[PDB]
């Protein structure tokens, strides 16, 4: 019982008010918060018991279903299990419901004493001080009521995604063959990724659903006996706003699909020119990709900024909405002929705020998580319905079939009789049928006919590992008990002496999956281990050292095989010949069927040969800098200072439109009460007046919010474009040094996330922040303006309520930052434990993995629970706040009743009762607003990025220049960083005009320096010289473009062919036509009718290596070069067109200079001259006669070392061609 949980002897008064949360905020204010930190769940938290119960339930409705010749449903049955704690819930609900209703009633009661008011009853006095107190009351009991009930549901909606997570995997743990043939990993992955997580958001709503009708009639019905019939108009634009919204979601939705195909385009482009950085560096080639990638960037904010501008108006409709009904219904009241009352009028006023708010954020919302969670729980019953599974060896053919759509047999024949003691070998090609062997004897094929008579237990060896999360000991030996000598014969025997000498703590040390820290060489060691570790009778093995080396294989092999399994039935799979001296029996495959069964002896003598077979996040608040670069970089400051006046005036007319409301009601008070207080003239007040400054203001009002909405969004869109196009203009002049310390994931994440945060989340949370800043911003100068005393306690309210956010968020960021790390570790095991069905239906240990399943589940909902625990009792203190600034108003309000008539009271209280909730929605706009300004911090960072050399200078090259291309070597080296790592020192030679010359270099010991030094891509160490002229004064473009680039990733471009080979295309189409039939082009593209602007994929989709060497030989050709470079061209090439290309390029490059890279001993004959490198230094850079002639040198030794044949053909190559080169 580690870790104890609070809360469970805790009072009535400590869990409403969430007073528990002490010691654990304590400690994560003074401290970081760790995974030992946390709180268990309660004991019916526990996923076991609840995926037990579901599972239970699910079986019997699915019986009861069947039995009755109808199809069953999981709905029901989460009905049926849930229905107990929906209904206590539902009780709490209805009586929020009925408080918020019944709350303007005692509001316009309260409102009601200030009309008739006389300083000398104290029956009204008292009325309206009871009044009062049960408005407090109701209002507190709300607020707790509220944050209480939101709490149950989110639990309640957590243990439903446990336990429906948890019947997810204990189904896909007995999957058959046909359901593991059928379903892909990221499937499961997706389903447990959003099927649960929309059940712990429909639940929130799945109360509202009903809560909405009702309350809806009931406070029609009010309005109706308060008011009259003027209702009706309010009512029907509140309908038609549906339709509306509904329209402009679709409409939304269909242009973010439009900015998604765009952006999904753009990012594949991106990484297309990222991950070949130096290929479009060397070429030149950034002008046509900087053209293109504006193109696809202005089509893609053409339809942005269109969804922009209609969220943007989406959300002005919403907003003045109110506004609008309130002056509809105003108008058709009076021009009725009644009187304006200001009770009334604030009453009808709350009421369609009320009502407003709620249908415009409670039933879309209930209807589409509603949707989602059905859809989701028909996908997890389809997924749910697929089809189950159910001491010597001795089968008599036993016939089944894996492929049911063609009945044919696949394979036949088994007759297999082994003894204790014998070594079996099976060697077959692709597709023999070894794992139809594999699967049929531990069961996983299913029977049709045959037998099947194993005895004992029987463990399965994939020709893939396998391992789940956790330590290494524990892990080996498979949660048995830790014995001495089979342990210990395990380690010795598996070649772990030099693992555990290079490891940390052994085998006690925490090891995660997905070979994050292990090779396959010591993975296949381990999982070898685990299963000799069972020390079982039949042993059946698939080849587990394909990711080892040889000898090292060989020793194990003796240590292991005739000292553990010497004694075991061992039914292995060989390869060839090498491992064909200790085995007793072979068993060999052809077509489905075997001949014989006899001796390996019986096998060779009888004639048969194998041959045909054979992350420094900023802790803390982000600084302005950021801000005012994001503010800057996309509008001026007189834009800056015109937003902020709209936004000020479009506060201020909101504002005036309810004081000028409540001067209306004042001043027809006032006539009231004149024209009855012994008044005989009467002075109807001209509506006509009246009504046009409503309709002015209102209109008014509704423009500026438009305008600055539209304002805003065209900043942020602005803000954000400018932003792309500094990073872009950043990054492509940036050197290759941030390519190669970056790797490409993490520059495709900052060009992923913090693009598509910028262009969705932030503009429209920011617009919703500032908005809900300046209504309470308004609220409280109205406050203050109506009662000049209600500034003195707003310090110390303003002081604890910032303390208390600080004191919040300082502990919602670990405990977020936690989740976030566990979240990922659960799916991590999903796929590793799916990845290995076929082992664990073997060794019949699922209790282990779900085991492991149930504590990792457990985990995610503790960290989940505590998260929704900080974030209630955050919520349930600023609710309290709020309250208790209600209170204090009110109180101060109804005191100074002699200075204050009933439209300010009324107002005033009217503004105090909608801070509740939208103060914490603004809180938590805020904090995410500050969480999201990491991606514009990173963006603005990599903006201020160094840039290197200009690409060209003010000195315009010559067009001759270069002329002959003679470089000159004088103490030229290369730098991987400022004052680093060098290996190159004194490098000085000479080379020849306009013929062959050659560089040598070994692998492992040059290569990637001699790729730096000759290509240049940095700034390297050392004077340069091209002709003898200096090279510090142009960039890369117009100096490393003549090089033919040969690596391991070939040209690769997507779109027409002109770009591909020259997307500037400066010449006619005739040159281009000569060269690719002379590189032999044309015939492989005769094929397809897009003989010049066909759509090419990437990758090389249907593209081999050979063309693509040709079209790049071809380029090289167009490029009009007189500098060629080839180095290792022998790791993917076919022989006929390797020879071919080298001879092609031998005839035709040999009329100017060649720097011929030597990688192989064979191409480098037909050169002239070798300078030999050795640990960064020359010996000397002369003919072959200097290296052939001294034996000394290392060239004889690679010489010998490559081969005697392949010495004698070299050494013969070099004599002809000196014999051709002397004397011709
Ligand atoms: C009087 C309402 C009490 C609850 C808080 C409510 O959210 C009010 C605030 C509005 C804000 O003024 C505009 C807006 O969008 C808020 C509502 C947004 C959604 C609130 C529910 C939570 C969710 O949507 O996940």
């Amino acid at each position: 019982e580690v870790k104890p949980n609070p809360l469970q002897d805790a009072n009535l008064c400590s869990r409403v008010f969430f007073w528990w949360l002490n010691p654990l905020f304590k400690i994560g204010h003074k401290r970081r918060l760790e995974e030992d930190d946390m709180y268990s769940v309660l004991p019916e938290d526990r996923s076991q018991h609840l995926g037990e119960e579901l599972q239970g339930f699910w079986d019997k409705e699915v019986l009861r279903a069947e039995n009755d010749a109808q199809k069953p449903s999981l709905t029901r049955a989460i009905i049926k299990c849930y229905w107990k704690s929906y209904l206590v819930l539902g009780i709490f609900t209805l009586i929020e419901e009925s408080a918020k209703v019944i709350q303007p009633i005692f509001l316009g009661k309260i409102i009601n004493y200030f009309e008739n008011y006389d300083p000398m009853d104290s029956v009204a006095l008292n009325t309206a001080y009871a009044y009062a107190t049960v408005l407090t009351f109701c209002t507190l009991i709300l607020a707790i009521l509220h944050h209480l009930y939101f709490y149950h549901v989110q639990c309640a909606g957590m243990r439903l995604r446990v336990a429906m997570c948890h019947m997810i995997y204990r189904k896909a743990l007995r999957l058959s063959n046909m359901a593991m043939g059928k379903t892909t990993t990221g499937q499961i992955v997706n389903l447990l990724s959003n099927d649960v997580n929309k059940f712990d958001q429909v639940t929130v709503f799945l109360h509202f659903l009903w809560a909405g009708p009702l309350q809806a009639i009931a406070v029609t019905a009010l309005l109706w006996m308060e008011i009259g019939i003027s209702c009706l108009a309010g009512m029907a634009v509140l309908i038609i706003l549906l339709p509306l919204q509904s329209c402009f979601g679709k409409l939304f939705s269909s242009l973010r699909s439009k900015t998604a195909t765009f952006t999904d385009a753009r990012i594949r482009t991106m990484n297309e020119v990222i991950t070949g950085i130096r290929i479009i560096k060397m070429y030149a080639w950034e002008k046509s990709f900087s053209n293109l990638i504006t193109n696809l960037r202005k089509k893609e904010i053409s339809k942005i900024l269109r969804s922009s501008c209609l969220r943007g108006m989406n959300l002005a409709s919403f907003f003045s909405a109110s506004k609008i009904i309130v002056f509809v219904t105003f108008t058709t009241y009076v021009l009725l002929g009644s009187v304006i009352t200001a009770s009334r009028v604030f009453v009808a006023v709350t009421l369609y705020g009320a009502v407003r708010l709620t249908v415009t954020l409670f039933f879309p919302s209930a209807i589409e998580r509603v949707s989602e969670a059905i859809v989701s729980i028909r996908r997890i019953q389809t997924f749910l319905l697929l089809d189950e599974i159910s001491k010597m060896v001795h089968v008599q053919d036993f016939t089944a079939f894996w492929d049911k759509a063609s009945e044919t047999p696949t394979l036949q024949g088994l007759s297999f009789t082994v003894r204790p003691g014998e070594l079996l070998a099976v060697v077959g090609p692709v597709g023999a049928g070894k794992s139809s062997l594999l699967s049929a004897v531990l069961g996983e094929l299913a029977p049709s006919h045959g037998l099947v008579s194993v005895h004992g237990r029987i463990a399965y060896v994939s020709q893939q590992p396998w391992v789940f999360s956790g330590t290494l000991r524990s892990n080996i030996l498979f949660g048995k008990k830790y014995e001495k000598e089979r342990y210990e014969k395990v380690i010795k025997a598996c070649a772990l002496k030099k693992d555990l000498q290079l490891l940390e703590d052994g085998d006690l040390t925490v090891i995660g999956d997905r070979g994050t820290t292990l090779s396959g060489g010591q993975k296949a060691r381990v999982n070898l281990a685990r299963a000799v570790y069972q020390d079982a009778d039949i042993y059946l093995l698939d080849d587990p050292l394909s990711a080892v080396d040889a000898e090292v294989s060989r020793h194990l092999f003796e240590l292991c095989i005739c000292q553990i399994l010497h004694e075991k039935i061992t039914i292995l799979v060989t390869h060839q010949l090498q491992y064909l001296k200790a085995a007793s029996q072979i068993l060999i495959l052809k077509d489905g069927k075997m001949v014989q069964k006899g001796t390996y002896t019986e096998f060779l003598k009888s004639g048969i040969d194998f041959g045909s077979l054979l992350e420094n996040r900023s802790e803390g608040k982000v600084g302005f800098q950021a801000y005012k670069n994001y503010f800057r970089a996309g509008a001026h400051w007189i834009v800056f200072i015109f937003l902020i006046l709209l936004n000020t005036a479009a506060q201020v007319a909101y504002v005036l439109q309810d004081w000028w409301l409540s001067y209306w009601a004042n001043k027809q008070s006032m006539l009231n009460v004149t024209v009855n207080g012994g008044g005989n003239v009467t002075e109807k007040l001209d509506l006509n007046w009246y009504l046009g400054i409503y309709s002015g203001l209102t209109v008014a009002t509704v423009l500026f919010g438009i305008a600055r909405s539209l304002l805003v969004f065209y900043v942020l869109v602005n803000s954000s474009q400018t932003l792309h196009n500094k990073m872009f203009e950043s990054i492509l002049k940036a050197p290759v040094l941030f390519f190669d310390r970056n790797p490409i994931g993490r520059i495709l994440n900052r060009f992923s996330k913090d693009i598509g945060h910028l262009d969705d989340l932030l503009p429209l949370t920011f617009l919703d922040f500032i908005q809900t800043l300046l209504q309470v911003v308004g609220v409280v100068s109205v406050a203050v303006a109506v009662i000049p005393w209600i500034a003195i306690p707003l310090v110390p309210l303003g002081i604890i309520f910032i303390f208390l956010r600080r004191y919040f968020l300082e502990t919602s960021r670990d405990v977020k930052r936690l989740e976030s790390t566990t979240r990922s570790p659960v799916f991590s095991h999903l796929s590793s434990s799916l990845q290995g069905l076929w082992t664990i239906r073997a060794y019949k240990a699922e209790e282990r993995c779900q085991e492991l399943f149930d504590a990792h589940q457990d985990l995610h909902s503790e960290a989940w629970f505590l998260f929704l625990t900080t974030s209630r009792w955050f919520a349930v203190r600023l609710d309290a706040i709020c309250a208790m600034f209600v209170i204090i108003v009110a109180f101060g309000s109804l005191i100074l009743a002699k200075t204050l008539d009933a439209g300010q009271v009324g107002l005033a209280l009217s503004y105090a009762l909608t801070l509740m909730g939208m103060f914490q929605w603004c809180v938590r706009q805020s904090a995410e607003v500050e969480n999201m300004m990491i991606s514009v911090e990173r963006v603005i960072e990599y903006t201020d990025l160094e840039k290197e050399a200009p690409w060209e200078y003010q000195k315009r090259p010559p067009p001759a220049w270069p002329h002959e291309g003679v470089i000159i070597f004088d103490n030229v080296n290369f730098m991987y960083s400022p004052g680093g790592p060098l290996v190159l020192k004194h490098l000085t030679a000479l080379i020849k005009s306009q013929e062959k010359v050659g560089i040598v270099g070994r692998t492992g010991a040059g290569k990637s320096s001699l790729i730096s030094a000759l290509f240049r891509l940095s700034e390297p160490e050392g004077k340069i010289w091209i002709d003898k002229i200096l090279t510090t004064e142009i960039g890369l473009h117009d100096l490393r473009k003549k090089m033919s680039i040969i690596p391991q990733e070939p040209v690769l471009f997507t779109g027409t062919m002109r770009k591909n080979l020259d997307p500037f295309n400066e010449h006619t189409d005739e040159e281009l036509w000569n060269a690719l039939q002379e590189v032999q082009l044309k015939e492989t593209i005769e094929d397809l009718p897009g003989k010049m602007d066909t759509e090419l994929a990437e990758s090389g989709s249907n593209f081999s290596v050979g063309q693509r060497q040709l079209v790049c030989l071809a380029r090289a050709i167009l490029r009009k070069n007189q500098i060629l470079i080839i180095d290792e061209a022998t790791a993917n090439v076919d022989p006929r067109t390797d020879e071919l290309i080298q001879k092609k390029i031998r005839e035709k490059f040999a009329h100017c200079t060649v720097l011929t890279i030597a990688h192989r001993l064979n191409t480098i004959i037909d050169s002239d001259k070798i300078m030999v490198l050795d640990s960064g230094r020359l010996k000397e850079y002369d003919e072959p006669y200097v290296l052939l002639q001294n034996k000394e040198s290392l060239f004889y030794k690679m010489v010998q070392q490559l081969g005697k044949a392949e010495a004698a053909a070299l050494t013969e190559t070099a004599k002809q061609v000196y014999f051709k080169r002397n004397y011709p």
